């Protein structure tokens, strides 16, 4: 229960990269006026949620790995808060995919259908679903009725306290039957379905060229969605597949602790790549990113630049 320092520090690294990249995304929309359109509300939402994952969710996740002494229901609330915030991250990422779906399939009415007000509707829905799902264990679907005294004793916890571990407060059936399907499998299948429809649009345009600018938009879009989906599956499936193994094999010895830490960390790394890489693949975002990091360097190197120039003067 002591914990692994290697895990803690790698987990801390991800939090920083998640905050850096997504502040970068949001900063870029505030400065650049070209980036201030409806389509980017979905990108800003996702970036905002990823920040909260770095600031709030990952620090909370670190705590839950240590098995510190606390009231079971306090421990459950922290685990639930990790679930809500990561869920919002997933759902707001889905919103980007549904947006691109409408944009490519119904390009005419898109501008009349996907308005700034309706975009905030969708954003709110993302957060309603996140709370409803991640807080579900609060309503009674939890392991707090059956505390572990033997483990609580070994950690030297006072009476009425337990070792705060994730798998000790959050039930595996909740994780497997509700959380995995609602939060991971459905969104993944929906996003994969969106990618397959954009790909097929590109294939139809390409087949027409076998007889003598929309094709470039669709090929770029399909690539962007392949990245999102590929990364999302690589980041989220290992941890949840592990959870299924744990649930369906109660007699099996538990999956190694190093694999657990790797999978948890892997799931958190979705908040640094999604949707940074997506935004980074729009030139307008990419150029604005340069102006910001540029101005950060021509203002941090100044003490050493002035020193070197003065050192050469009297050389
Ligand atoms: C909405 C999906 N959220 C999660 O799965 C997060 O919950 C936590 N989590 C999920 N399964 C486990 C587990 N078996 N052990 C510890 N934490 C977990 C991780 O921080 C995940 O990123
Ligand atoms: C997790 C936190 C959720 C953050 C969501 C931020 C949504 C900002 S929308 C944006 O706000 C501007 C003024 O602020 C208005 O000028 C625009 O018309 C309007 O579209
Ligand atoms: C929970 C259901 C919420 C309904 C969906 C719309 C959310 C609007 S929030 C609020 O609305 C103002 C105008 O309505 C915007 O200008 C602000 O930027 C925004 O912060
Ligand atoms: C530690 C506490 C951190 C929790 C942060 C939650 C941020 C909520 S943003 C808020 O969500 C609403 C629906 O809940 C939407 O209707 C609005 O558009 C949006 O402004
Ligand atoms: C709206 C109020 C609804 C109340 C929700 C109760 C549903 C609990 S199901 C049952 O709860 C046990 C708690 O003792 C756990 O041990 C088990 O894992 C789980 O199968
Ligand atoms: C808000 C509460 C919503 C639903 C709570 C009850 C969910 C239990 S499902 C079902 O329970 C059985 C034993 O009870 C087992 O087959 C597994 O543990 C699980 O598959």
């Amino acid at each position: 229960i002591m914990g692994s320092s290697v895990y803690i520090t790698v987990e801390l690294a991800i939090a920083v990269l998640a905050i850096l990249g997504n502040v970068l995304v949001c900063w870029a929309v505030w400065l650049n006026s070209n980036l201030q359109n409806v389509t980017n509300y979905f990108v800003v939402s996702a970036a905002a949620a990823d920040i909260l994952v770095g600031v709030l969710a990952i620090p909370f996740a670190i705590a839950i790995s240590t098995g510190f002494c606390a009231a079971c229901h306090g421990c459950l609330f922290i685990a639930c808060f990790v679930l809500v915030l990561t869920a919002s991250s997933i759902f707001s990422l889905l919103a980007i995919a549904i947006d691109r779906y409408i944009a490519i399939r119904i390009p005419l009415r898109y501008n009349g259908l996907v308005t700034g007000t309706r975009a905030k509707g969708i954003i709110a829905i993302c957060w309603v679903l996140s709370f409803a799902i991640g807080l579900t264990p609060m309503l009674g679907w939890n392991n707090c009725g059956q505390p572990k005294e033997g483990k609580a004793h070994s950690q030297g916890c006072g009476e009425g306290q337990v070792a705060c571990l994730f798998e000790d407060v959050v039930p595996m059936n909740y994780m497997v039957y509700f959380n995995f399907f609602a939060c991971v499998l459905v969104p993944l299948l929906l996003m994969l379905g969106v990618y397959l429809r954009i790909f097929l649009a590109a294939r139809r345009q390409l087949k027409q060229m076998e007889s003598q600018s929309t094709l470039q938009k669709e090929v770029h879009a399909a690539k962007s969605l392949a990245i999102i989906v590929g990364l999302f599956a690589l980041c989220w499936l290992p941890l949840h597949i592990i959870n299924c193994f744990t649930f369906f094999c109660p007699d099996c010895s538990h999956a190694p602790l190093w694999l657990m830490y790797l999978a948890i960390v892997l799931s958190h790394t979705n908040s640094v790549v999604n949707p940074f890489i997506y935004a980074y693949r729009i030139r307008e975002f990419r150029q604005t990113f340069r102006k910001i990091i540029r101005s950060h360097v021509l203002r941090q190197q100044e003490p050493f630049k002035a020193a070197a120039a003065e050192n050469l003067y009297f050389q």
